[PDB]
């Protein structure tokens, strides 16, 4: 394999034509004024979005110079929204203008190591500022207008995730559909999510959302493991012979099971997926009786009045309404069991929370009392056409992200004010030597350009609003959509600390790490 | 010669391409911390310059509707140039930003034409305030700084400058010459500007500056006109059988004699020379009798002891040291006429400016003591090599053209705060419908272009500086050489009024009327 | 003619790398261990040379921005040559340093201009210093060490040069011709030169040295100006009559006599040619009375016992064995005058030098006795054929310069240790702002490259070389041809002081105005 060696500022330039390329793209969806990006799907109708790392996933560049300052860049998006859920297109922006002021340094007597020590320097203060200022969230109508905000100024998704939350709790399970009317509904559904993933990728029966899927399923549960072929067989001779779906529930699933399931799936078309057993030891028990009592099925392999795997019978099964499982997480929902039983567990819970005074089993009886009780709440997006649905439905899922992430952590002022009022934080640093100096100035430079960004992408110039902010006092910022300086906190425009923090600190670490290269090595293209 | 045809916004901004081009190149030189550009010359070596005119006419493009609005933006900038001698690079920078806004206001409904009467009316008041703020020079070190300016901070040329014309006056003749050492000096030469160019083309003895330069010359005056062929040939016998050349200056030389006199000239090389008379009847007397007496020759022609031009001897021309010649006008500098004729001359017109009372008689005897006594002064631009003298003449041009504007008329602050000051006076304009008030918003954006151009070559963000300029006091300005906010009188930073009334003027004129373009014809290339 | 414009670094990288090529290929000659360039002529063989500007003149590029960093870099040599004669390999070297330094300093906040009046203020300090240590030459020993080291070594030319002004003078005339054995001698001729060049280009009778040169001439003189065409006529029928070329040397020729000159020259074939008179008034009688004397003829013109033009005769004409011509000067050599009258003359002007004691009369009869008594003296290069010839023949010609220079002014330390000790010289000078600072200390390290590169080419580490020469004191510098470090003066290692400041005020001048680009254009290549 052939391939190509640049050195130093024509491999430099390259790189941040690719970096400018990638980010001038994904910079125009920023704020409350920010536009969308048409991307061709090779299957069908091309997608509509304005989430951030949406559009940096579909850019790949022929050249091979420009593509790795790209991927870079994709990284940096990729690792903010694995970890917050929102502020991809901030990280992408902060991204770009470190690696643009770290390229504009280099020179024969700089050391970009040492410049790279002084950006992760006045990041970690930066950062250690933020989570001084930062304040927790106590009302209601501060998470409506946390998800308001986040939703795109769209007051009713932020309503419906409060009252959502308000139904379920801030703690509860929250999940997003498409819908089949024009508006948007919330409906509480009981059931449990469990904690568990699947033991096989191969029980997925669909190409979109990666999940497994099944209605009006057979429960199966094990308090041990299952090794027997016979022990599993007249339980998936049992599904077959009703055609419907079976979950499996077991502490675990052997090499000689899992490939007659994978087999038998694949070849006959039983609907049968297998998953590990929640909790361990007791709590593992107590969660297979609890669940059995929600589905109206019973626990195998107890040690009190022991009921065998090798002789199961259709009524030894529960029943549930629907099911959704994935690699990390299930969830089952509409259980058969009857209402006697669920209430009799119910009361001896309650009452086993007042028998002894200890933080594990007072938290593992709120957490059966939580499943069993609260259920899940579920959205549905309403819409004309399947583009607009899932526009609307990248919008609710960072208005979701971002509600989880400002009840976890506290919130901050939004608009870019937040890292506007932590530049003086900058002052107190001492350098160890001037290429430290030279990385405190770029962080120092770079914590401007999202509010800029915003004010950009409202047609007016963005230094003279910038200036006109820091000079006002502390609370004062300026409003975007209705053009005005407004107290923000009482405007109701705030951020989460925590997005914010996961982006300045993925895009540093990133950026200062790419601005140090003095070589590049790329594969000649092929015929 | 078949054509191609273009409509509306192709044409449009392909133009605007064109326009972008040249006036980036121009732009790069204003300010005290412009740089230069360097242009290739087919005959030797490049040519190195600040001035914007110059950069502006070496730019021709391939594209065929590119080339149209570079060859706008030239005549934007060769009509400043002939008008004023300075400001150029100001003409060119309001010219793209006039163009670029109007490009952009073109829509369906709106009508071009009223609102190009829009921007000329804005461009009226703007003219009318700024001849209202000027104030009139009194101070030889107000001739000082202007020149400092206008030669790039250049200390040493503006005190020469001064020197000259405190040593010459204020309207006294001054030249700029190449010198052949490393510091430049100036010298006061006795001599007489008559105020009259050649009588041919064909006179010129040079490629470089388009004159006709002669050295140790013959005179020859006629009160009339030129007939004879007998009565010029024993003047070029003399002339001939000396070597030297011959200057005739006469009420004027007919068809068979210039012809003989460029036959001679080109066939023989007789170094030979005719020009027209200065004054008007007795004015013209008086102006051959004074220019004889400080060249030692005679008239002919005249009335009183009659000389005719037949019989001319040798003893009968004067002489003269070197001579200076183009279409506009003359220089005769170092006669051997008598002190003791020159002296009785002097004392006669001393004598008769008291005499009678009357502005006409008092005003051409000035003239005739100022064209006998003041002389002219010559600069010498000192350097190394040709292309840092070439470049220095050029500053030193500049500087002379800008103090004679400001001698002419006033002064305004210098840096674009002239312009900046005057956008509150087109808050008393009422526009008579929208597109004037398109119009006028149009130049009230223009008018902040100069400040931000000389900011942004700086070093510096522009729009703040502006904008901080706005909020201070009406003597507050920036300077950019210094980087402080000074009071811009006390510091010297001043501009004429002719030359930014002239930029502001051209600019506008030429760029309202490119917006109002629908179609565009241009020829196909050929092979 | 449609141009191409590029800007910033692309521009500066382009004009870099002509400047590097032509600046490569010169650099290989300078030192007494330099080789040689081979250069292609078109009209047969190939030369052969170690001259700088030579080498320079030679390369031009196919690219349009490297060909104006290679025009100016051949500006600087042609500008160094024309001055001293000497030394425009350092010029090149130095310029190229100064080049490549500023190109590496700019960016966004710096000033070119103010770097540039920076490096002037260092320059002009450098030049102070060096003639604060210049010495003046005393006896003939330094003559012929500067003579050797000027002609690469050889003692010889440096011998023969020493004898030549011993026997003509400090400041007598020394010619340069091609010999015609293997060796090389000096012969001692009469004659004068008499500081005037031709009156046409028209008589120029050579392709190779444009001379006009002729042998067995007559001699016409006139004290006046000539005019009637049959005042010439019998002169030019003479020198027809006898085949032998003819002088004119009188006030002035005019057009007609010019014109008639001209065409019999070019029609018919006559050897003739006219020049200016040299002297004036009372200075020209003499010149021409003792010339004549030289070349047994008569002046023309005279008002005691005076002879017209119109019956001139073959006695009345002089004779003169050889005639040298030039746009500048020309020579006569072996006159034909009998002795009687040159011992008269030489007698009356030696007589006439101790009748009055006033500066002018003593200095023109010293010149008219040294022109009478002294002559001149002719070196012919020996050698075997055409090449060897012409490169000997450059040798001489630097080795006479030089050592011309070096009786002019003083003499400094050799092989770039001058420089070298000049650098201290920079560390009393306080910077206005931080450009002049950074001017300053490009000069500073310009100021090493001629030694490092004299001991590049003898092949060792050049900065070592320098590093233990600024160590050591004053008056020991690096030996590159025997390897040693020595005394310089002790050893004759000694430079004029002439030269070095000149190589460096003109490199210096035109480098740094160089660096001070920003847009760049040329025109598009054509087919
Ligand atoms: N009315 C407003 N005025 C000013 N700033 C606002 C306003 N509304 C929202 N913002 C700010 O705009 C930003 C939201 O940007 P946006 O949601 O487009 O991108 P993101 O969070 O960086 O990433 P992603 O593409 O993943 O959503 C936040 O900083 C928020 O505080
Ligand atoms: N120290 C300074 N601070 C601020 N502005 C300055 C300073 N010195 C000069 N100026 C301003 O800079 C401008 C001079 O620009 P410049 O001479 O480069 O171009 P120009 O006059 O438009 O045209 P041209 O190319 O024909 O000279 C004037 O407006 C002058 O007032
Ligand atoms: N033996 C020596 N040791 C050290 N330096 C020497 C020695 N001989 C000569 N030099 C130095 O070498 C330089 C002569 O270089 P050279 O004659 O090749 O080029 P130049 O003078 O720059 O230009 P040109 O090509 O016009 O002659 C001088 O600085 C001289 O002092
Ligand atoms: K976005
Ligand atoms: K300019
Ligand atoms: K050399
Ligand atoms: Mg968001
Ligand atoms: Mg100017
Ligand atoms: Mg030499």
């Amino acid at each position: 394999a052939a391939k190509d060696v640049k050195f130093g500022a024509d491999a430099r330039a390259l790189m941040l034509q690719g970096v400018d390329l990638l980010a001038d793209a994904v910079a125009v969806t920023m704020g409350p004024k920010g536009r969308t990006v048409i991307i061709e799907q090779s299957w069908g109708s091309p997608k509509v979005t304005k989430d951030g790392v949406t559009v940096a996933k579909s850019i790949d560049l022929k050249d091979k110079y420009k593509n790795i300052g790209a991927k870079l860049i994709q990284d940096v998006a990729n690792n903010t929204n694995e970890e917050a859920g929102d502020g991809t297109t901030t990280a992408t922006v902060l991204a770009r203008s470190i690696a643009k002021e770290g390229f504009e340094k280099i020179s024969k007597g700089a050391n970009p190591v040492e410049i790279r020590r002084g950006v992760m320097l006045a990041v970690d203060a930066v950062i250690a500022e933020l989570k001084k200022q930062s304040k927790p969230v106590t009302t209601p109508e501060e998470i409506a207008q946390v998800a308001t905000i986040s939703a795109n100024g769209d007051k009713e998704i932020g309503n419906i995730i409060s009252d959502a939350m308000k139904k379920v709790g801030r703690k509860g399970v929250i999940t997003v559909k498409d819908g089949k009317t024009l508006n948007d509904e919330l409906e509480i559904i009981e059931g449990m999510k469990f904690d568990r993933g699947y033991i096989s990728p191969y029980f997925i029966n669909t190409s979109k959302g990666q999940k497994c899927e099944f209605q009006d399923a057979y429960v199966l549960l094990s308090e041990k493991k299952i090794s027997s072929i016979q022990s599993i067989v007249p339980a998936l001779e049992i599904a077959n012979a009703h055609r419907k779906p079976l979950v499996i529930i077991a502490e675990d699933v052997d090499g000689e099971a899992l490939s007659t399931l994978v087999l038998n799936r694949l070849k006959v078309g039983l609907q049968v997926v297998a998953v590990k057993a929640p909790g361990f030891g007791d709590n593992r028990k107590n969660q297979l009786k609890d669940m059995a009592i929600a589905t109206g099925g019973a626990v195998f392999g107890e040690e009190g009045l022991t009921l065998n795997l090798e002789d199961v019978q259709p009524h030894d099964l529960g029943k549930v309404g629907e099911v959704i499982v994935t690699k990390d997480d299930a969830m089952l929902l509409k259980g058969k069991g009857d209402k006697a039983q669920i209430e009799k567990r119910i009361q001896e819970i309650i009452e086993q929370l007042d028998v002894t005074t200890s933080e594990y089993e007072k938290e593992k009886l709120n957490e059966r009392l939580a499943k069993l009780s609260d259920g899940v709440a579920v959205l549905k997006v309403g819409g004309t056409s399947d583009v607009e649905v899932n526009e609307k439905k990248d919008r609710v899922t960072d208005a979701l992200n971002a509600t989880r992430a400002a009840v976890e952590e506290g919130i901050v002022l939004g608009g870019g004010c937040a890292l506007l009022r932590c530049i003086p934080a900058l002052d107190s640093l001492t350098p160890a030597n001037e290429d430290q100096k030279i990385g405190i100035e770029i962080i120092k430079r770079t914590l401007k350009i999202p509010a800029m960004t915003i004010a950009k992408n409202a047609g007016v110039e963005g230094s003279l609003i910038v200036e006109k902010i820091m000079q006002s006092s502390s609370e004062v910022g300026y409003d975007a959509m209705a053009g005005d300086f407004v107290n923000m906190v009482e405007k109701g425009i705030i951020d989460p600390t925590k997005v914010v923090r996961t982006a300045l600190l993925d895009a540093a670490g990133v950026a200062s790490l790419l601005t140090t290269a003095e070589v590049v090595v790329t594969e000649i293209p092929k015929e």
